[PDB]
Parts: C-alpha cells; sequence; structure tokens
C-alpha cells in the first residue's frame, strides 16, 4: 500500500465504491491529443491512471496496444514529452493516482536512476514493469523505493500460492491481476491475496464493458483496470478529436458508473 493509492482506496472504501482505472499509452495518437485524452478520462470519473511510455516491440501486448505504441512513436513522442504530460496532469490533479506501465528495456535505455528520478519529479506514484517477473525485479523495486515510488506486480492467471505470496509482500499501491471475473476461479485467487495482506487487487485483463467492471467488484476486487478497450476508441477516432473525446467521456462515465 502506498501514498496516493492508500488515500484513494480509503475514500472509495468510505464511499463503498470500486476503482475504475483506465490505461492509455502517452502520446497516442499524438502528444497534444494524448494529453486531452488523459484529461477527459479524469474529468469523467477515472480514479487512477495507468500510463504507458511508447515502445516499439511491446512483447506482452496484443495488436491493439501494439497499435498505440507505434502511433505514439510515429507521432514522434519522446520520453521527455511523456514526462512533460505526466507533470502537467499532476499539477492539474494533485491527488489523482498515476501509475506507469513500462517495459524494462525502456527503463534501462533511460538509465534506471535517471528514469525513476524523472518519474519522482513528475509526480508518479507507482511503476509496473510488465515483462519482468516478480523473482527478477530487485533492481527495479530497489529503484522504486529509493525514489518514493510503489513497485507494482502482476499476479498472473496460472499463479501458485508461493508466487502470489511474494507478489503480496513486494508489492505496493495495488496488485494487478491479469484476470477478470465472469459476468452472470477468480474468487479463490482474490481470497488468497486478501489473506496475504496484498495491496488492493485490480482486475486488469480484458475489461471492456460496464457489466465486467460491476462483476469484478462483486467478486472482491477493489476495482478494474481497462486497457485495450479505451485504446480501441482512440484508434477509431484518431483523426476526429471531438468524436474521440466525446466517446471517450461517455465510455468512462459508463464504466465508472458500474463501480
Amino acid at each position: 500500500m502506498s501514498n496516493r493509492y492508500q488515500a484513494k482506496f480509503a475514500a472509495l472504501k468510505a464511499q463503498d465504491k470500486g476503482a475504475f482505472v483506465p490505461f492509455v499509452t502517452i502520446g497516442d495518437p499524438s502528444p497534444e491529443l494524448s494529453l486531452k485524452i488523459i484529461q477527459t478520462l479524469v474529468d469523467n470519473g477515472a480514479d487512477a491512471l495507468e500510463l504507458g511510455f511508447p515502445f516499439s516491440d511491446p512483447l506482452a501486448d496484443g495488436p491493439v496496444i501494439q497499435g498505440a505504441n507505434l502511433r505514439s512513436l510515429a507521432a514522434g513522442t519522446t520520453s521527455s514529452d511523456c514526462f512533460d504530460i505526466i507533470t502537467k496532469v499532476r499539477a492539474q490533479h494533485p491527488d489523482m493516482p498515476i501509475g506507469l506501465l513500462l517495459y524494462a528495456n525502456l527503463v534501462f535505455a533511460n538509465g534506471i536512476d535517471e528514469f525513476y528520478t524523472k518519474a519522482q519529479a513528475a509526480g508518479v506514484d507507482s511503476v509496473l514493469i510488465a515483462d519482468v517477473p516478480v523473482e527478477e525485479s530487485a533492481p527495479f523495486s530497489k529503484a522504486a523505493k529509493a525514489h518514493g515510488i510503489a513497485p507494482i506486480f502482476i499476479a498472473p492467471p496460472n499463479a501458485d500460492a508461493d508466487t502470489l505470496k511474494m507478489v503480496s509482500e513486494q508489492g505496493e499501491g495495488y496488485t494487478y491481476l491479469l484476470s477478470r471475473a465472469g459476468v452472470t476461479p477468480i474468487e479463490n485467487i482474490l481470497t488468497q491475496l486478501a489473506e496475504f495482506n496484498a495491496p488492493p487487487p485490480l482486475l486488469g485483463f480484458g475489461i471492456a464493458e460496464p457489466e465486467q467492471v460491476r462483476a469484478a467488484i462483486k467478486a472482491g476486487a477493489a476495482g478494474a483496470i481497462s486497457g485495450s478497450a479505451v485504446v480501441k476508441i482512440i484508434e477509431a477516432h484518431q483523426h476526429d478529436e471531438a468524436t474521440l473525446l466525446a466517446k471517450l467521456a461517455e465510455f468512462t462515465t459508463a464504466m465508472k458508473a458500474a463501480t
């Protein structure tokens, strides 16, 4: 559990509400639009943000997200733009938790200390390295802690209690489940995390629809992270700004409404 994340989850708890956490790759379809994209997400009910840095070969992602990374690289987005965007969003929203979803090789190219200091100054709250597995993470967790930041981990779908136990100890802000809950198993995995004092679990796989947000909470998750489904909106309207934002706002409000 960590700084902005705790406070948000304490407030959602008193509200008796789940967390709706949208994900976008920063700079897609371009830096300026990406920024208003993010803004709209927040103005329409996002409880936390999950942000990718653009990366050419995102080996843990499918076509949709692959699409966004390559759009952001093509629009010419740089690390510095990414960090610029994050810093603007922080100043506009002092309390909104911000998470980064990143590829190791992305970090190492910047230099680990170089990257996490930049993240700290921009005001990021957690970093998840998608392609490194709990057991290999020290260099990154170690960096996360020295710079005020939460190392976040994934509990993968096949996960066994030992793994799940170290996901739980390691392990701050929230825990990412690469799973979803069925609309009307998961409950087992949740219970195991709850009894390990895991940070609050967000179901993050294939969440696209409000009924799925609804079901996730109903199974004991603290909330849902939705990735591809958002990006899909972006791709459908990358050349029409006003339809993009409109339909993005509508989507957040509907998805949030089911928390």
